[PDB]
DNA sequence: CGGCATACG
DNA sequence: CGTAT
DNA sequence: GCCG
């Protein structure tokens, strides 16, 4: 077993649902204490489990598997021989974890937001709209719409807005092209939202691309909110005789930095973290979703694919799929 | 013990 | 500060 | 919290 999740296949669905979910609570709940380390180390175990090729029955089974000391262990151990893990539990029901995790899911509060108001004795959505003049735009849009972004999307929703999205810019840039990318491409079948990357075949005519593309989605009434290369916004899908807004992103990349910002935004959250952890620390390589850096030489790797990109780290291809991690 | 990914809005 | 994978 |  690997140490890095960029080393190993991780599928979608795996043989150890229930030990993954118990630590990945604990990982949130680092989180909502500033703990971003043991955030970090409780979402490895988590992803070691997802890896593994059967379930782990016994104890036993942890030793040698990276990430897992004696705090994971025990948390696995309680759950094999109860069912549960009291640590666990007591996350799930303490007031400090549901009420960061109600408030950060906001659409426009973070984690140090979330904090500063749940120490201000705030405790429900209700609450937070009683005085709005202290929200920001991007937050009373995630509250007007916190209903409809807390119902998933699914994949038959991508579709239509990737037509929608297809049309605008087909019109804001003959050629340009649109590639669904996040959780959807790594075959997730629902979703918390949509993640679009826009490019064109011809380096440099991308550029203005996205003000267009906005401007134009915007005029056919499709745009809830948004605020370049980066636009968050919330959709209005069609549903039937109605429609529920969605959350959308929309990245534009130059042809030349594609395969980057597809890998980037292909996912997940923690593969790219381990993806760069890995070609820092391992390889000496700087990447990001622009580029591939050595810093020996100052040249930037040359990538047409993401296969490119995994050969220039040592790596072996994994596709999508196997990154959900 | 230091590090923990790395961007853009 | 928020956002993204 | 765990690794190197
Ligand atoms: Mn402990
Ligand atoms: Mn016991
Ligand atoms: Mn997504
Ligand atoms: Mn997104
Ligand atoms: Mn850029
Ligand atoms: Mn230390
Ligand atoms: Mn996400
Ligand atoms: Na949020």
């Amino acid at each position: 077993m690997p140490a890095y999740a960029c080393q190993r296949p991780t599928p979608l669905t795996h043989h150890n649902t229930g030990l993954s979910e118990a630590l990945e609570i604990l990982a949130e709940a680092a989180g909502f204490e500033g703990s971003e380390g043991r955030l970090l180390t409780f979402c490895r175990a988590a992803s070691v489990l997802k890896a593994l090729p059967s379930p782990v029955t016994t104890l036993s089974q942890l030793q040698g598997l990276p990430h897992f000391g004696e705090h994971s262990s025990r948390v696995v151990q309680e759950l094999l021989e109860h069912g549960v893990c009291e640590e666990v539990e007591r996350v799930r029901r303490s007031e400090r974890y549901q009420t960061m995790k109600l408030f950060t899911q906001i659409f426009g509060v973070g984690v140090k937001t979330a904090d500063r108001w749940y120490r201000e004795g705030l405790r429900t959505l209700d609450d937070l709209r009683e005085q709005p003049q202290k929200l920001t735009q991007q937050q009373k849009a995630g509250l007007q719409h916190h209903q409809d972004l807390s119902t998933p999307v699914l994949r038959s929703d991508v579709d239509a807005l990737q037509q929608v999205v297809e049309e605008a810019v087909g019109q804001a840039l003959p050629g340009a092209t649109v590639t669904l990318t996040g959780g959807f491409r790594r075959g997730k079948l629902q979703g918390h939202d949509v993640d679009f990357l826009i490019t064109h075949p011809k380096e440099g005519q991308e550029a203005g691309l996205l003000p267009r593309v906005m401007c134009r989605l915007q005029d056919q009434g499709l745009i809830l909110y948004h605020q370049f290369e980066r636009s968050f916004c919330i959709f209005r899908l069609p549903q039937p005789g109605s429609w529920k807004a969605v959350r959308v992103d929309l990245v534009v990349a130059p042809v030349s930095q594609f395969p980057f910002a597809l890998l980037g935004w292909t996912g997940s959250k923690l593969f790219q973290r381990e993806l760069r952890r890995f070609s820092r620390k391992e390889k000496g390589l700087w990447l990001n979703s622009h580029g591939l850096f050595d810093p020996e030489q100052k040249t930037f790797f040359q990538a047409a694919s993401e296969e490119d990109i995994f050969r220039h780290l040592g790596l072996e291809y994994l596709p999508p799929e196997q990154r959900n991690a």
